[PDB]
């Protein structure tokens, strides 16, 4: 962490009325938060209604959830609006329980679009590799804009990244709107239940998390894309020796559709080194180059 989410200002101007919020199907839900679809009221200028996403805590959260909400809050009001991070469009802070309001994306989370799509996907509304090469080239710019403003994403993942119009890719944090106690990809590590073959070595050893960790992670993030939303490292368990074989320099062989171009980025983002792997900004570059090629 570089800042201080505490610190950082709530501009009331994102204030919105909760009587004006009608609640919906809930879109993912955890043991103390949950991400429900709504309809705002009065949101448009027009005063048409229109569909957004609400995050919120359960009667379950505790101080240090409510914390994490308003946190959460400033950060996602702080970073602005940029086209692939989720756009926040207001907030209920009186009157009530912290509502954090964004866009609502047409096609939910970038794993399951992929695990979806799995079996009506050709290289060359059939996916192909010029979506997966933008949803890549996308994510890239998402991080380098969050990296600019000293951000941390510290869970990125296919999981975390919602797809909407245009196949438009965007970067979102469920965090505790996740079931992380039922997620097969969250390991039980100490006190905590974090997503073990998506961190850097330095992150599971010293619990250092900096934006070369997030690189890393955008690495593993490649594997599942280019794998069509596989788990990373196969029939391999967290276990002692997976570990020890990590720490070794073992890293996993390309996906079956990335192209070489693309496995080259993964292999330095997974640079046991952290000042040898690439910036999101090298990588951005990088993949312009591949998509003008192509
Ligand atoms: C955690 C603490 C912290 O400081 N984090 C920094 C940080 C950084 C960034 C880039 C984003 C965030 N926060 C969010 O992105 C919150 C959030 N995440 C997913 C959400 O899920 C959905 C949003 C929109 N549409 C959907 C559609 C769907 O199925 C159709 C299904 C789900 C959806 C909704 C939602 O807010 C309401 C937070």
């Amino acid at each position: 962490s570089y800042i201080d989410p505490t610190q950082l200002p709530y501009d009331h101007k994102w204030e919105f009325p909760r009587n004006r919020l009608s609640f919906g199907k809930t879109l993912g839900a955890g043991a103390f938060g949950k991400v429900v679809e709504a309809t705002a009221q009065g949101l448009i200028k027009s005063d048409a209604a229109m569909t957004v996403a609400v995050k919120m805590l359960k009667p379950s959260a505790h101080s240090t959830e409510r914390e994490a909400l308003m946190s959460e809050l400033k950060v996602l009001s702080y970073l602005g609006n940029h086209e692939n991070i989720v756009n926040l469009l207001g907030a209920c802070t009186h009157g009530g329980p912290t509502l954090v309001i964004t866009e609502y994306c047409c096609y939910g989370d970038l794993l399951n679009f992929l695990r979806r799509k799995r079996d009506e996907f050709v290289p060359y509304d059939f996916l192909t590799l010029e979506h997966l090469l933008s949803f890549s080239y996308q994510v890239a710019k998402g991080m380098a804009f969050l990296a600019s403003k000293n951000c941390i994403h510290r869970d990125l993942a296919a999981r975390n990244i919602l797809l909407t119009h245009g196949n438009i890719t965007k970067i979102c944090d469920f965090g505790l709107a996740r079931d992380i106690k039922n997620d097969s990809n969250y390991v039980d590590k100490g006190n905590a239940r974090l997503p073990v073959k998506w961190m850097a070595p330095e992150s599971i050893f010293n619990s250092v998390y900096t934006f070369e960790s997030d690189v890393w992670s955008y690495g593993i993030f490649l594997w599942e894309l280019f794998s069509l939303g596989s788990s990373p490292y196969p029939g391999m368990p967290v276990d002692s020796k997976f570990y020890k074989m990590i720490k070794e320099g073992f890293r996993m062989s390309s996906p079956e559709y990335a192209p070489a171009e693309m496995y080259d980025i993964m292999k330095t983002c997974w640079d046991a080194d952290p000042d040898k792997r690439p910036t999101f900004k090298q990588i951005v570059q990088d993949i312009e180059k591949q998509i003008s090629e192509s």
